[PDB]
Formats: C-alpha cells, sequence, structure tokens
C-alpha cells in the first residue's frame, strides 16, 4: 500500500537509530563499493530509458539531464566516501551538560528527525547522495521519482536496499509509484515530516502551494541582487559580475538584477558593464530609474521581481546605500545578495543591515553550493525562516531530546518543603 | 489599520537589529524599573476589569487567573532582571570560523526572526516577560489578547512603549482589537512568522487546525507516561507517581497514564499505588490488559489517547519493557515520559528508543517548566519536529545567516582555469 511504506520506514528508522559507532559508516562505504562494482546494470538501465523517452520528447532540460556516465558515478563513489569519512559523530552527539542540584545533570543529545520524503524530476544521480544522506543522519526516508527515469530509479533502490541490508537488517527505504496522486501522499501526516524537494522551480512552487500542514524544506526563488559601491575596483566589479551571471545562467543562486551607485554612472562603467554582457550576449533591461535617466535605452523591466533564468537581467540604479537595503529587502526574495567595495565602513553597514538567507562580500553570488562552505554534501537550499537557513548540510535532519539522569529527585520537593538547591553550572560537553 | 502594524514591527526589527552591546540590556533594565516604580496605575486597571468581568461570569480558569497582585510584579521584576543579565550575548554570536582558501573566511552569524505573534488568552502577567523576551532577542513583535483583561493588557502596553521608547528609539510593539477576525490575522503571511499560542489547550488547538502555512510554535497534548520498572524500589516509585500527579493535575505535562511492568503486580504495588491515588482523591480508570486482570475493578477507559486534566489517570499493564516503548510511541503524543528503575541496561534501553521531546529517569515528569532547566525564561513548549524540541529558550527565536568576506575572488576561477584551493581549516569560532 501507500502508508504502511510510512510506516515501515518509521520502525526501520527506530531500527537504525541505535548503531552508531563504525556500522553506519561501513554501511555507505559499502554502499559506495556496490556503486563502483556493479556498474554496468545502471548504465544499461538509463541508456534503456534514455532511448524510451527520446520518442515522447518530454524536455531539453529532463532528457539532457537523466544521462549517466561511469564518471558521474565515480563522482558519486568519492561524495559517498566523503560522507561516510566526516559522518562519524552525527548521532548521539550531546550539545549540553548542565547541573541542576546533587546528582541531577541534564543533557540535551542529538536524534534523527523521521520519515523523509525527497521529492524531484527525473534525476538518477540524486538518489544515491540522498539515501547515503539518510543513511548517515540515521532518519528513515521515502522517496518520490517521476515518469521517466523509472527503470533506473528502480535499479538503483535495489542497489541501496541491497547495501543497506548487509547491517542494519532492516529495509527503511522505499519508492512510490507514478506521481501516486501526489496530493494524496502529500495531505498525509502523522507519518512524514520533511518534503524535501529537489526538482526544479515548477516543482517546489507546486508543494509550496500544495503543502499545508507539513514542514517544508527548500525555496521557490532566487532573485539575487549585486550591489556595486561607489569605492570597487572598476575591472573588479567587471570580473564579479560576469562570474555571477556567465556561468550557470539558469541555475537556482544567479544574479537576477545588479544595481549600481548612481555616483559611479560617471565613470562609463554602466558602458563597460553593458560591453561585457553584450559580449557575453545578454538581454539586458532597465529600472525605472535608469529608464528615466537615459535618452532611449535598452526595454522597460516589466516586473522588478521577474525571474529570467536565461541570459537576462535588470539592472537599476539607486541613490544611496540605505535605499540599495530597502530595495533589496522589498523585491529580493532575500536568498543570496552581495556587495563589492573597497570600503570596511559600507561593508559593515550592508553586512549587517541586510536579512538574506546569505550575504557576501567582494564574493561571487556563485558560492552557495554548499560542497564549497565545506558544509559536507547539501540536500537543499533552505531559505525557510526556522530550523534552515541557506544551504543545509546533514545538520538540517538532526533534532535535539533533552534527557535527564537524576536518581531519586521529585517536583515539589525542590519547594520551600525539601531542601534542595540549583547550581546551573555549565559542565564540560562532550 | 492591521497590516501597517505587521510593517512597522519589521521596520522596527531591522531598527533594533544593531545595537546589541548594553543596549538592549539596559532597556530591558528600565522596563523592569518601570514595572516595578509605576505598579499603581496597572493594579488599578486590573482591579477594574476583574471587577467589570465578574459579572459576566466566563470561567473560573480565565476569572481566577487574570488576577495581579504586588508580589506577581516583583516576581516579574526580578525575571526581567534576570533575562537582561544573561541576555548579553544572544544577537550577533558566531558559529563558525572556516577558511576555504587564501583570504576567504565564512562564518555564520546569529539574526533574529522577524514578526512574531503572541496569541493568549487573558493573562496579564505574560505581556511582560515575553516582550522583554523579544526586546532581549532583537526581533519585533505583536500581541493579542482578548475579551478580558484589556485595560490591563493596554496599561502594560503603554508601560512597555514608554520602556522601549528610551533607547532603540521606535516602537516595534503592537496589539490587536477585540480577536480582530483571528482567521483574518493569521491567513495572514509575508510579514508574520511565528504564531506563538500560549493560553491553553483549546487555543493551541484552534490555532494548528486554522494555521495553514505558516510556523506555529507549541504544542496540542500533554500525555505524558510513566513506566515502572521491575526493579525500581517500591516507596520510590509511590513518590514519583504521586509528585508527578498531586501538585497540579491541570498543568500541561502532568502524567495522565501509568504504565507498570506485569511482573511487578505481584508485589501488591498495584494496590499500594491506588491507595495512594485515593488518599489523593482521583477517579482512576484501568486498561484493556489490567481490564482483563482482576475481577471487577474500576471502570473501562474510554479512550488511550484522552486527556483528563482533572484528578483522573488510566492505568495499563504492560508485560515487556519494548512492548511498553511500543505503547509510548503509538498514544503518546512524545511530550514529555519517564521511568523509574536501578538497573542501568534498561535504563539505556529507555533513554535511546523512546522518542518523546524529553526523557527522564529516576526524575518527575514536572521538571519540564525551561526555568527548572536552566534555560532562562522559557517562551513555549515545543513540541514540533523543527527548530525547537522541548523548553524553548530565547534561543528557539534566532535563526543563522551565512556572510563571508573574501578579497578578490570569483565562481569560476577555482575551476581548472584558476590556481585556487581549498582548506577547510575550521578557525577557532569565537
Amino acid at each position: 500500500p501507500v502508508e504502511v511504506m510510512a510506516e515501515n520506514a518509521r520502525t526501520g528508522s527506530r531500527q537504525m537509530q541505535a548503531l552508531t559507532p563504525a556500522q553506519r559508516a561501513s554501511a555507505v562505504n559499502t554502499l559506495a563499493d556496490l556503486l563502483v562494482s556493479r556498474e554496468k546494470f545502471i548504465l544499461d538501465a538509463n541508456a534503456k530509458d534514455l532511448a524510451e523517452a527520446q520518442k515522447s520528447g518530454l524536455a531539453k532540460p529532463l532528457l539532457s539531464r537523466l544521462s549517466l556516465n561511469p564518471a558521474k558515478l565515480k563522482n558519486l563513489s568519492v561524495g559517498l566516501k566523503q560522507i561516510a569519512e566526516d559522518s562519524h559523530k552525527n548521532v548521539g552527539r550531546v550539545l549540553r551538560r548542565t547541573r541542576l542540584a546533587d546528582q541531577l545533570e541534564l543533557k540535551q543529545v542529538t536524534v534523527p528527525i523521521g520519515v523523509l520524503l525527497v521529492i524531484f524530476e527525473s534525476r538518477p544521480d540524486s538518489l544515491p547522495q540522498v539515501a547515503a544522506l539518510a543513511m548517515a543522519s540515521a532518519n528513515g526516508l521515502l522517496l518520490k521519482g517521476g515518469k521517466e527515469a523509472a527503470h533506473s530509479n528502480k535499479a538503483l533502490m535495489e542497489l541501496v536496499k541491497e547495501a543497506l541490508a548487509t547491517v542494519g537488517a532492516e529495509h527503511a527505504v522505499s519508492l512510490v509509484s507514478t506521481r501516486e496522486e501526489i496530493s494524496d501522499l502529500l495531505s498525509m501526516e502523522n507519518h512524514i515530516d520533511l518534503i524535501i524537494p529537489r526538482g526544479s522551480s515548477d516543482l517546489v512552487r507546486s508543494i509550496q502551494q500544495q503543502s499545508l500542514h507539513i514542514p517544508v524544506l527548500g525555496h521557490a526563488e532566487g532573485v539575487c541582487h549585486v550591489y556595486i559601491d561607489r569605492d570597487a575596483d572598476l575591472e573588479k566589479a567587471l570580473r564579479i559580475a560576469r562570474d555571477a551571471k556567465c556561468d550557470y545562467p539558469a541555475a537556482c543562486n544567479a544574479m537576477e538584477t545588479l544595481l549600481i551607485h548612481e555616483d559611479l554612472m560617471s565613470g562609463a562603467i554602466f558602458g563597460d558593464v553593458c560591453n561585457m554582457l553584450k559580449r557575453e550576449g545578454v538581454k539586458i533591461y532597465a529600472g525605472p530609474r535608469l529608464n528615466q535617466q537615459l535618452t532611449f535605452g535598452p526595454p522597460a523591466a516589466k516586473s522588478l521581481k521577474h525571474e529570467y533564468g536565461a541570459l537576462e537581467c535588470c539592472i537599476e540604479v539607486v541613490p544611496s546605500l540605505d535605499e540599495a537595503i530597502n530595495h533589496i529587502h522589498t523585491y529580493g526574495s532575500s536568498h543570496t545578495d552581495v556587495i563589492v567595495t573597497e570600503n570596511d565602513a559600507a561593508a559593515r553597514q550592508f553586512l549587517g543591515s541586510v536579512d538574506s538567507a546569505c550575504v557576501f562580500h567582494n564574493a561571487s553570488s556563485r558560492f552557495a553550493d554548499g560542497f564549497r562552505f565545506g558544509l559536507g554534501a547539501e540536500v537543499g537550499i533552505s531559505t525557510a525562516r526556522i530550523h534552515a537557513r541557506g544551504p543545509v548540510g546533514v545538520e538540517g535532519l538532526l533534532t535535539t531530546k533533552w534527557i535527564l539522569e537524576g536518581q531519586d529527585h521529585a517536583a515539589a520537593d525542590f519547594a520551600e518543603g525539601g531542601g534542595r538547591t540549583w547550581l546551573h553550572e555549565t559542565l564540560p560537553l562532550d
């Protein structure tokens, strides 16, 4: 059925909960060994499914993305080994050690979350990565593919189930049928905790709209912003904008705006940046203030909160820093915002005023990739304002659970009737 | 209006965001000085509103709770001073310091959340506590009273606005009218972040049901459980159960069940515990297994997942530890579960198997009060499975915000084209 999936997943979570030292590490190690030693199967299956899906011709993104090569499998192998090696102290780690009275020691610890539900469009390289993340964060996990990558998905699922059955001995990983009336599966509760979308803009949008009363990690928009201050080296700003837009224009955190200090427009920097974008072939719009600025110029931007993905980038100009800050707050989706300058003052102003999910300074807006932060293998880009924000490592999958080991204590024994005191001496946390 | 409330609150949040060292501490200090020096006003106002609400006779809980005495104001004063003294490093604290390459140092920091919405039934002693929590966690804050405590609420709001206008100079605290079509205000979004209910079971229930697409802290049920193991001192279990149930039977974390090891039923402990509860006057039910156990016994429990609040407590009996664990998982709302014993083995079994919000061992289920954990002044009892679990201090009001201060770096400059490396050396976090 459908619900027995989630129930058995929860049972398997309770199962895996108690093996931490060197067991789940060896489990994900063996998953890597499977992924390197049994590559013929998934390879031929991906060949079959791509050849089949060619004739339907769904979309160039999907039909170009669901490919799979021995190089990508080598990449998955080394990534799984990485998770294995740096995933030794994720479950059971303590966060506090307090003493309240004689022989009563509080300590808050780490636990799984529960039954994660991963939702992605056909992308058969994710599946082992997210399964390794599950097995290293000890929580059970469901999955949900698409219409394509079906046979590849089933092959990889059999692979991960084999790799998991070695130690732990219980299969808490699953998969659901063709779209399984996604609204129905989503409306469920008491079973699943985190809808982790992974597909694309359309998918996360439909999710956040349909999902009611269940926490949904991930974002929906990627409207960056790149404020070029008045005390920034010119070619510096040039290369920053170039490397921000001209590397993965369809990515989730690529600049879809570029504000400029109105003072600096006098130094022909506008001409230079337009020349650069034109050399790179980008259809630029203009902003109402810039629209008013020059003679006839580029077309008028439809909406300032628009998302292009292709090679398009609005350009507006603001008088003062604080106006730029207000602009970013009003329009930007608080995802990823930068600033380039050589002044420390404006740097502190920005980095302490803006409320994005992550703010840079003279860096490039294409660093928010999780892997680059030295943050393991990231499982999403959280923009939600609770529990996770920016790139989420695996620690975006672990809550807390207060435990307490007294001897004989009681509740009102600490009132005037009983002679018990308070210390609150923070012990050395392990 | 209603929305301009939230917008101005957000502006005030951005305002207060940048004063941390000794300023907000002095602000909440001065709030305490107001609460101690201007007590006549709120006192007479509470007198008036209680005298008025007497004639309507709404409910004994409310009409007994909205009282207010100089002793309670002394309590609020010392609590606000406590928050002041231990609230010095809540905003701006760093959590990581990483180095990725030459002169590019990541660091994840602490921030407010946004526009908190506190919802409580008439309880005019909370208002200054939650306003102090706001002003010490730097985030703006709305409020929502009830039909009673109205004049008291307005008096205390004027008081807190005076105290806040000293430093910060912007009023980011508000209040809304009589129930303001709670569904309307709740349906809002893009403005408010945390519905923090504080009233009672009915209130949090109506909230969690009505609230769609907005994070809601707090719980809805308090079904504890007290498993008395087979190697526990008898009078120990006696006093543990007594102090668990017979201190605040209407509280949110008072035992509403008591499982016993079927082996220990042979030692007349059942007779003793029933005698104790009877001496304390508690209408006990029985559990299906206990129902089958004895001759005619106490009545049959209607539903095992019931909530009494008054002096009633089911009693069931389970054969083996693991069966007790499964029982707690199936029925209990994972709020607060204990275990009494003298065996270390079963202790580890329990404390590592059960997935409640907090698990004790030989302690009393009436410790989960926030204040007792050495956890400041608690703002709720989180049972939600994200961002907060168990008693939430003020740290349940602070997310993270990755910042990044490089010199000249770029995105594809770290591919094969540019000679830049990776270090990931975790610097000493401040």
